[PDB]
C-alpha cells in the first residue's frame, strides 16, 4: 500500500535524476533568473562558431537545424534507455520487449520532457545554454518548421497541469512501460509494472498537488494526447522521408521510425 | 600481447555466466565426478521418472516427440538467458544500442548453441539437466519425424567439432566471435561490430598459438566451423518453418517465435 508507493515514487525520482542532465527545475532556473539566445541565421552561427557548441556534412539551414534536433533526440534516447533500465522490472523483460518499449515509447517521452525546457517564446538547447526562439523555428522553410510548433502548442498546455521533478519521473516511467505496444512479448508483465508505476502517481500526486485528483486522469488523458501527437509527428517524418532526400536520416532515428 | 589480456577477460565472462562448462561436461561423461553416473533417458518410462522430482522438479501436449521438443524449448531459452548476460559481459558489446544487441542475440544465439552443445554431446547421447541425466541419441531417433530428423544433425556436428579437442577457454573466444558477427541482418553499426569481431579473432588466434602448439591448422579450421554453424542454422530453421507449418498442435516459445521470425 502507502509507504510501499512512496518508496517507489522515490526511487523512480531518484534514477530520474541520476539520468537527466536538465530538470525541470535547472531549466525553470534558467528560464527566469543567461543562455544565448538564437533567433536568426547570424546568432546560429556565432553559437555554432564556439559561443553554444559530429553532424553530417553541411546542406542549408533548415536542415542543418533538423540535424541538432537529430542529435539532441539520440542523446535524449540514451538517457531514457539507461533511466528505463533502472526501472525495477524493466530489466527482468527479455531483451527484445525491453527494445519494443523503448522503440515506441521514447518519442512520447521525449515530447513530454520537451515541456520541461519550453515555454511560448522558445526553448533551452545544449543543456541550457542556448535558447532558440519559436519565432526563428517558424521561420525555417517548411516541412521543417511544421514539424516542431505543435511541440510548442503541446507543451504549453502541458506546463499549464505545473507538474515538478518527482511528477514527471514517474509520468516517463508510465510511458515507457506500455502495455499496447505492438509486437510485445509479455503484455501482461508490462501491464502489472505500469499498474504499480501509476498507483504510486496517484498517491504522489495526492501527497505533492493541492487536491490532484482531477490532475491525476488529466495526466492519463495527457498519454493518450502524447500518442497521436507522435503518429502525426511520424506522418511528417516520413514525408521528410518521401520529399527532402538530401536530408540524411540518423540510423537509430531510422530504426525507430521504421514501420 | 594485449591479446593475452582480451583472452582472459572473455575467459572470465564464460565461466561467470554459463552453467555447464565442457571440463565439468566430460568429467561427467567420463565418471569422474560421482560413483556411478547420470540417469540413463532411454523411454518414455524413464522420461517419467526423470520428471518426477529425479532429473527435473509445460504447455498441453498429447505424445512423447512433442513433450521432448518442449523440454529442448526450454533448455534454449534458458542458454539464450546465458548468452544474453555472457554478450554484455563483454564491454564492446554493451557499447552498442540496445536494438543492436538484440539483432546480434537474435542471429548469433542457435549458432552460439549449436557449437556449446558439442560440449555436453558424445556418440551415444548428450547431458541435460545441467549434468542431472543423459538422454540416449537412439530415444531421440525413436521421436517420430520431424522432431527425431531436426536433432540428429545436431550430432553430427558435434562429434566434428569435438574432434578439434578445444578447451573452455578457446570456446569462449570462438562463442564471442560467432555473436559479435558483422553480417547480420539490419545491423545498425557494421563497422564497430567489424572491429570488435576483428579483435575477438585476433585474440582467438593468438590464444590458440598458446593454447595448442601443434595446431595443425586450428585457426583456419574453427573459421570453417563457423560458415558449417552458419548453414547447419540454416538447415535448423528450415525444419522449424516445416514443424510449425506441419505440426499445428505443437506451440512454439515466445522468445523463439520473435528469433524464428524472418
Ligand atoms: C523528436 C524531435 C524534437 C524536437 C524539439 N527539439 C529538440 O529536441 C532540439 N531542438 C533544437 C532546435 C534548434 C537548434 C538550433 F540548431 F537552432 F540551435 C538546436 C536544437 C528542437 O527543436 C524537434 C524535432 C525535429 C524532432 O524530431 C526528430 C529529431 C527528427 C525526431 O523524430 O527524433
Ligand atoms: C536449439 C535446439 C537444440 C536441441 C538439442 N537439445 C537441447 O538443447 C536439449 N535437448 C534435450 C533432449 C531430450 C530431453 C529429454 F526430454 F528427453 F529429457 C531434454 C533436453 C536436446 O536434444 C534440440 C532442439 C529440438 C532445438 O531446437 C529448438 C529447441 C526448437 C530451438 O530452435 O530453439
Ligand atoms: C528476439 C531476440 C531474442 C533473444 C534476446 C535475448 C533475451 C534475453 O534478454 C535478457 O533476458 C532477461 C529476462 O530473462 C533480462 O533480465 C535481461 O535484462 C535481458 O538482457
Ligand atoms: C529500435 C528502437 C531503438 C530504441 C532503443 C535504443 C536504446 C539505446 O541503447 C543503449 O545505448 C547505449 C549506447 O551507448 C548502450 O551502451 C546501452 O547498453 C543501450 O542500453
Amino acid at each position: 500500500g502507502s509507504a510501499d508507493l512512496k518508496a517507489f515514487s522515490k526511487h523512480i525520482y531518484n534514477a530520474y535524476l541520476k539520468n537527466f542532465n536538465m530538470t525541470k527545475k535547472k531549466a525553470r532556473s534558467i528560464l527566469t533568473g543567461a543562455p544565448f539566445v538564437i533567433h536568426d541565421i547570424e546568432t546560429l552561427w556565432q553559437a555554432e562558431k564556439g559561443l553554444v557548441w559530429g553532424l553530417p556534412p553541411y546542406k542549408e539551414i533548415s536542415v542543418h537545424v533538423f540535424y541538432r534536433c537529430q542529435c539532441t533526440t539520440v542523446e535524449t534516447v540514451r538517457e531514457l534507455t539507461e533511466f528505463a533500465k533502472s526501472i525495477p522490472s524493466f530489466s527482468s523483460l527479455f531483451l527484445n520487449d525491453q527494445v519494443t518499449l523503448l522503440k515506441y515509447g521514447v518519442h512520447e517521452a521525449i515530447f513530454a520532457m520537451l515541456a520541461s525546457i519550453v515555454n511560448k517564446d522558445g526553448l533551452l538547447v545544449a543543456n541550457g545554454s542556448g535558447f532558440v526562439t519559436r519565432e526563428f523555428l517558424r521561420s525555417l522553410r517548411k516541412p521543417f518548421s511544421d514539424i516542431i510548433e505543435p511541440k510548442f502548442e503541446f507543451a504549453v498546455k502541458f506546463n499549464a497541469l505545473e507538474l515538478d521533478d518527482s511528477d514527471l519521473a514517474l509520468f516517463i516511467a508510465a510511458i515507457i512501460l506500455c502495455g499496447d505496444r505492438p509486437g510485445l512479448m509479455n503484455v501482461p508483465r508490462v501491464e502489472a509494472i505500469q499498474d504499480t508505476i501509476l498507483r504510486a502517481l496517484e498517491f504522489h500526486l495526492q501527497a505533492n498537488h493541492p487536491d490532484a485528483q482531477y490532475l491525476f486522469p488529466k495526466l492519463l488523458q495527457k498519454m493518450a494526447d502524447l500518442r497521436q501527437l507522435v503518429t502525426e509527428h511520424a506522418q511528417m517524418m516520413q514525408r521528410i522521408k518521401k520529399t527532402e532526400t538530401e536530408t540524411s536520416l540518423h540510423p537509430l532515428l531510422q530504426e525507430i521510425y521504421k514501420d
